[PDB]
């Protein structure tokens, strides 16, 4: 939360970092900010009042991370402030994976049954307790299943703070589509926006690698959301 915690966090894990800067630059440049910059940073809010326009001016001043952590501000406290805003999380954290990493989630979901291109980056995403310690409780004696969800990059920032896919609701039916085929999740995550001063490349592609609770519930499809998570993230860079 604060610059110096901020500063070691985007040191330990620079990629990690620059991920959440590019998942939130996709999710501020979106038409759709509104629905999909959730959360918002406070700073930035009067009441309900969104400055975009303030938010969108800031963001576009950020340098890239190396250029940042050679800074340490204090003429560049906007950025700080941001960038620890972006960075904080008291529910989970998003580490690097190897490459070695894709052929195990690779075997977690079988053989690659149709061709399909390797990730250029991987992210896992380490859970905290209670939520942690409450997930491997609901899973008790079941095993776990691994399935792809794919999605527009504008709602990985969501996605990773709120889970797939939040229930107004509205309408019945409602659930996650999984499928154990990274083919088919891949046509629904098209390339869209990251961030100029990515180490990820400005266009990104991402698609979410679940961890299901074996229930009863080629796809399917999870109605209750307390028996699944995502678990990493397969990023393409154009
Ligand atoms: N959004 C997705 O990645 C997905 C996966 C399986 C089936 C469908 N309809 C969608």
């Amino acid at each position: 939360m604060g610059w110096a915690a901020a500063r070691e966090a985007a040191g330990r894990d620079m990629l990690a970092a620059d991920l959440r800067c590019s998942l939130f630059a996709s999710a501020l440049q979106s038409y759709k900010r509104d629905s999909v910059l959730r959360p918002f940073p406070a700073s930035y809010a009067r009441g309900d009042c969104k400055d975009f326009e303030a938010l969108l001016a800031d963001a576009s001043k950020l340098p890239n991370l190396k250029e940042l952590l050679q800074s340490s501000g204090d003429n560049h406290k906007r950025a700080w402030d941001l960038v620890s805003w972006i960075l904080s999380s008291k529910v989970l954290t998003i580490h690097s994976a190897g490459k070695a990493e894709f052929e195990k989630i690779q075997k977690l979901t079988g053989a690659p049954h149709t061709p399909v291109p390797a990730p250029d980056f991987l992210f896992e995403i380490e859970y905290f307790d209670p939520a942690n310690a409450k997930f491997y409780e609901t899973k008790g004696e079941r095993d776990l299943i691994y399935a792809f969800h794919g999605s527009r990059l504008e709602n990985f920032h969501s996605i990773i703070h709120n889970g797939l896919h939040c229930h107004k609701t509205s309408l019945f039916g409602e659930g996650t589509y999984l499928t154990s085929d990274l083919s088919l999740a891949l046509i629904y995550s098209p390339h869209g926006h990251g961030w100029q001063h990515s180490l990820l490349g400005p266009i990104l592609s991402c698609v979410a690698v679940c961890e299901v609770i074996d229930h009863p519930d080629k796809y399917f499809v999870v109605t209750n959301n307390q028996l699944l998570r995502v678990k990493y993230l397969l990023v393409y860079s154009q």
